[PDB]
């Protein structure tokens, strides 16, 4: 279970396998960004360089590449908010708060539209920069994706408190794979994160399309790399920081596995997610031209949201940094004893 | 029978993706285009004319990167493909099971067989295949220039069953998966994929290229070629009474209206992208290094018939500058015929 | 006289780069060229021969990144100028000072004057000219506007200059600069980089555009078209009497053959070259932000001549597909008289 | 003088206004070359994380823009090997040593093809990075182009002898201004940087091009714009480390000028420079299309060097760090007290 190393299963595989696109604004973007955050969360020189090798503009440049610099700028905005915010749910003061975790979500999701207030930067840091995302993307989307911005968020938030039920319902480790898959696919955050691709891309396929079973499971199927990659390169954030929402941790625990098996298990599903992808094409109906053109670049959005991760979990400073390369070349990711 | 039709959409799916054309389109084409004209005494008239063809135009989306000099090799290559397949569609071969088969032999053997060096004044057709061969043959590795070979027999063979069953009296006998069969192979698709492996520079292990799912994909390409060209040349097929058309098949075999006819094709068209994903669907891994180069391939695929979907619409073989107008309008004219 | 001539390298130092072509020219030419057609009231020989002519080609290099629509509206542009332009050289204004004069009117009234709506029934070429004024006013600034405008006016004002030194009997006494000089406007290329600005969405302020320097630039890039286009439609000129030729020019005037008149183009295409780069070193900054697009404008001055370089070799309306072959052995052939 | 912060010049004018293109090799060679420097000398992972913050990737990768991935990587190796290099003879062991920065030149003259012994890692680190990109050099360059990669850096060299002498003659601040830009037009590593540049792209124009005068003064003008913007930005590190090779130190220190009235002398020389650029140009003769194709790719290559510079000068940890996109945006440039 706890081995010196463990070996990765292949994760660049199928879909994953080409080249991935950065948005050629990264720096530009990187720059403002990185600084904004910093001024807003009052960031010393040096968590302000510790976040700016975190590389959130990495992240957002892979999943829009033809964002222009200002909306990319805002995918790094809204990267820093997720960051920050879902971090409140698995080290900080809502992992054990039913209560303040409901009234985070609460508080949160008002931003959008409803009753929330003005914040500053002062008042409230995390909810500020949500609310100055927000404030960009109504004003360049219609109200169906300002509503579908909404309805993803919410199924964000949705897991979330889910997760902290069971977790202090002492279910991190009674839940099957099941329940912990479809925890993830809300907590892991690409539901909204799709939405700003949509966003940073300019891509607004129908409501209608979009409910599409097949391009729904493109979202769910992107959900899952991202998670099953997640919980591979940030296993050792979780064994560090004592978060026991990992699936590794979780097939260990609750299957008795060893650390190179769940590993495995690991690969079998994301090799079954590629298979799931083609299938769920497959179903995709036509729209004529026109909308299709569209679709396809939606259902690019799904894989770029899914690639733009893996290659950053790979050589962000949050996971291994600087490690995470040779994990790459070699196969082995190395633990704690 | 009608004066027009509805087509269907062709541009759906996979297809819809924009298009990305070679920048060397234009330097290559300039040098190409003369060439041809010199090896086939094309006066200033018929010259143009084949400049209209603007197989360039094809080309420079098979292998969208494709540096200059390849690209000029595959324009070669199209137009020895279509002055080619023109003498068994309408041409001297197109009666004569001998001389096809003749004529085939002899085409093989330039691919390392015992053929001679051909000249532009000797055998103008056969002396383009040789000059692609060459070029092919000194930048590909042996399993590569098989493929080629290989690729091209499936194209030569369904030829021949071709022009057998044209004499036969088979044309309007032979039901729609005979006919898909066929123009699976004298389609040109799997000729086309290898001329794009070359341009693209893309060599995937044949262990790999192989498989079941990467082979179903070189089928969808084709057959998605032989529909979209159906559709379109469907003027040229009447114009100079060729029978390989699935329209007049569907029109003579069963009693289908030109609309229904096109309609089905149309159904078939987007039976196509559903077996374009289930194909993939059963495509494995090999690993990241491998699976890059795969994904390369299954794009090319995909560009053959992208490449040959935009250009049925542009070209002058065809409708001309009346193919935009049915690409923005949906109606496709047919002639009074009578 | 002889049967050919050597054309010296017109490909060199700025215009030796490998151009870049609007990846839209395909879509855009697909409907401008059947635009005009309709309009023009081609029939199918003459509309596939301007099709030929390929000014879509052209258009696609001035602005090589000017959206689709932008890119049609360049093209029925230059359909426009080269119908308009070819009334004054063979056409009905050839001669006549009164007509020229009156067709010069009426066109500048098209831009904010005292036009009527014109049609395709009314007026062809007029209704092309008054469908770009158009588009041209409601994208660009007023003073963007004036600039389309005035710099139209240099143009049309050379023009009423040519119709002058026809009748006048001055197309052979007239010298090579005073030559220059009515070519730098007939020439077509000072309304052609405003079309440029409008493409490629540049917009420098005035008092720079004003600057000596980049008055020069447009000043050799119209001399560079004025040079290639004089040795490329020289055929041309012969087999449609036109004098305003500086091949003819050169031969009449001093005693020089063909081969040392193409030689005497040459060596005046080199010297723009250096008149360029001069032009630049008087070039002031003005900071950054305004540099970066006067920059751009540079570069459209230079794209104006380099793609006319181009499209000149290719257009079937000089040489069609003997001009590459003058670009491959540098031999131009010409007729035997 | 001393002030609390100086108003920089605008280092972003002319021909450095243009959109910089950055290499889409960038993150792959980073990874690799990053790593593999903090491999070849040890270094931390602090110091291996600092020296990322250096980015040399990103100067390269703005130096040669469409160079492969591995030839990318290689200019990264030498950028690398540039800095630890070049640092010896600043604040090093050589910075006052003249047997000893004789013999390192010496000894590095001999990598390229010389008496060399093979090194590795563990005996010379240093000297092995140079030799590892003088074998990818070699391997896919002429001789002629291998020879000048061993002239160009030696102009670097030999200038390097000259500042020793200068700080131990106590001549840092006797020399004048054209004595300080002679110095550094080869101290500044811009001649082998073009060298390394010409690798990149694979851009060998021949000798006899090469050599022109003006092909020449615009490697000059290359030269001193890195000088000059350098001076500026690393005018800080120059103090917290007690170099003299700073012409604002110079400027003060040996005329009359406030730290206010330096940078204003690189103002008014950074714009000279763009004057002297032009006029080299417009000296620079044509050899043909042909030929003229990568002449200009070549000059790109020297005006890349320059324009690089200025934007990783503006990022680099190893200046300002973030508090360099301050002094973009602004023009100030903050002082220690
Ligand atoms: C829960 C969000 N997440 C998951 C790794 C960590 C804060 C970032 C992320 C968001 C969207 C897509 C990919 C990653
Ligand atoms: C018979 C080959 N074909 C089919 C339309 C006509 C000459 C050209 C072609 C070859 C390969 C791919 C697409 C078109
Ligand atoms: C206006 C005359 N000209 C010159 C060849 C032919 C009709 C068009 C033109 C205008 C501007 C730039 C390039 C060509
Ligand atoms: C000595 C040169 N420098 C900064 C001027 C320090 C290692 C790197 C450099 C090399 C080449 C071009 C530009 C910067
Ligand atoms: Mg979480
Ligand atoms: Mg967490
Ligand atoms: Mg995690
Ligand atoms: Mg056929
Ligand atoms: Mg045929
Ligand atoms: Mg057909
Ligand atoms: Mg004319
Ligand atoms: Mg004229
Ligand atoms: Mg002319
Ligand atoms: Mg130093
Ligand atoms: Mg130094
Ligand atoms: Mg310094």
């Amino acid at each position: 279970k706890r081995p010196p190393f463990v070996r990765v299963p292949d994760l660049f595989g199928s879909i994953m396998s080409t080249k991935p696109v950065v948005n050629p604004n990264y720096f530009a973007a990187k720059a403002r960004g990185d600084r904004w955050i910093a001024r807003v969360m009052n960031f010393n020189k040096a968590v302000a360089a510790r976040n700016s090798k975190v590389d959130l503009c990495f992240l957002a440049s892979m999943w829009a590449p033809d964002a222009p610099e200002d909306r990319l700028v805002m995918m790094l905005d809204w990267n820093h908010w997720v960051f920050l915010f879902d971090d409140q749910f698995d080290e900080g003061h809502l992992k054990e708060d039913p209560a303040a975790a409901a009234e985070e979500v609460k508080q949160t999701i008002a931003i959008m539209g409803g009753n929330a207030p003005r914040y500053t930067a002062e008042s409230n840091p995390i909810r500020y920069v949500f609310q100055q995302c927000w404030d960009r993307l109504k004003a360049v989307s219609s109200q169906e994706m300002q509503q579908r911005w909404i309805d993803q968020h919410k199924r964000y938030f949705d897991q979330l408190l889910v997760q902290v039920d069971q977790q202090v319902g002492g279910e991190n480790f009674t839940r099957d794979v099941e329940a912990y898959m479809d925890l993830r696919r809300g907590t892991i955050g690409v539901y909204p994160a799709i939405s700003l691709s949509e966003y940073g891309a300019g891509v607004n396929v129908p409501q209608h399309v979009y409910d599409h079973p097949s391009l729904q499971e493109c979202m769910k199927v992107s959900a899952d790399l991202v998670t099953l990659v997640n919980d591979v390169l940030s296993y050792r954030k979780d064994l560090e920081l004592g978060v026991d929402h990992n699936l590794m941790s979780l097939l260990m625990q609750r299957d008795n596995l060893s650390a190179q098996q769940a590993v495995d298990v690991i690969g079998d599903m994301v090799n079954e997610c590629y298979r799931r992808w083609y299938l769920a094409l497959a179903e995709l109906p036509s729209y004529g031209e026109k909308i299709d053109y569209n679709v396809m670049k939606f259902v690019e959005i799904c894989r770029a949201v899914a690639q733009g991760n893996l290659y950053w979990s790979f050589q962000t400073g949050r996971y291994l940094g600087p490690e995470g390369h040779e994990v790459h070349e070699t196969g082995i990711m190395y633990l704690p004893p």
